[PDB]
């Protein structure tokens, strides 16, 4: 389950890299102008399963199930 990840939440981050095991759900989640690009599992895939693990409360999440999924394009804006 490959997906995205990079240093910093920006929205232009095109750096693919395979999670490591422990993920079967690539997440995309974009919390007004940041966009978090990290690799989550989907029994997480819940709207606190996410809000919890980044300590965080307003953002948005999607989880994927194809390798880099997580493209900046897919639940849109
Ligand atoms: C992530 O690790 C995989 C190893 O499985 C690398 O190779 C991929 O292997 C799968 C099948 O297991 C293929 O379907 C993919 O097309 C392969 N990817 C490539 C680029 O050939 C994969 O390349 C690794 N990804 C990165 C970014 O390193």
């Amino acid at each position: 389950l490959q997906c995205y990840n990079c240093p910093n939440p920006t929205a232009d981050c095109k750096t693919a890299v395979n999670c490591s095991s422990d993920f079967d759900a690539c997440l995309i989640t974009k919390a007004g102008l940041q966009v978090y690009n990290k690799c989550w599992k989907f029994e997480h895939c819940n709207f606190n399963d996410v809000t919890t693990r980044l300590r965080e409360n307003e953002l948005t999440y999607y989880c994927c199930k194809k390798d880099l999924c997580n493209f900046n394009e897919q639940l849109e804006n």
